[PDB]
């Protein structure tokens, strides 16, 4: 892939997050808190799971970011409509109007409905995300094993302005603390 050329600067959109997430001064790192984070509520905050929108709304062009996952158990990453739910449970699909993949329990899936298994060989530290707004293309890309394709939505409907979706997942288990990075260009 030749898509680094698109790169965009991606920061975080406070308002958006979960209550419990604490976001970086620079708005570029989440991570989950040990308590809620001392804000009030608000109808853009995901109330149910560890979620945050980045603040750019993209409804043209070609967009490029990347985001480091090191030493995650789980994880989800990629696209979603400025008008998806954030209050009460939902699953992750093209008809709820979110394009992403995650880790979960040692496996990578695409979050297609139902989910599909991806095959990756190298446990990635860093993702590329590419979307094309025209083509109708999200695409994921292995930034550890020198850019390979993971995944391509193709033919998605959009159906209005995009955002960068993050979730940094739960932390039961005490092995997942450790935060969702945006990465220099
Ligand atoms: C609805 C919701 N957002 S975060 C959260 N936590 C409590 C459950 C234990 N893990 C810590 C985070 N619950």
């Amino acid at each position: 892939h030749h898509h680094h050329h698109h790169m965009v600067h991606i920061t975080l959109d406070r308002n958006t997050a979960n209550s419990w997430l604490i976001i970086s001064k620079d708005r570029r790192q989440v991570r989950m808190g040990d308590t809620h984070q001392n804000v009030s509520d608000n109808k853009e905050r995901f109330s149910n799971y560890p979620m945050v929108l980045g603040a750019q709304r993209f409804s043209s062009g070609k967009m490029y970011w990347e985001v480091d996952v090191t030493q995650k158990e789980a994880w989800d990453l990629g696209v979603c409509r400025d008008s998806v739910q954030r209050k009460g449970q939902f699953s992750l699909s093209p008809e709820n109007g979110f394009w992403t993949i995650w880790l979960w329990q040692d496996s990578y899936e695409a979050g297609t409905s139902p989910q599909t298994t991806l095959h990756i060989q190298v446990p990635p530290c860093q993702i590329g995300i590419f979307v094309d707004y025209e083509a109708g293309v999200v695409s994921f890309y292995n930034i550890t094993d020198h850019g390979s394709l993971i995944y391509t939505f193709s033919e998605c409907v959009f159906a209005g302005p995009l955002r960068p979706f993050f979730n940094v997942g739960f932390n039961y288990s005490g092995g997942n603390a450790a935060p969702l990075k945006l990465c220099p260009l």
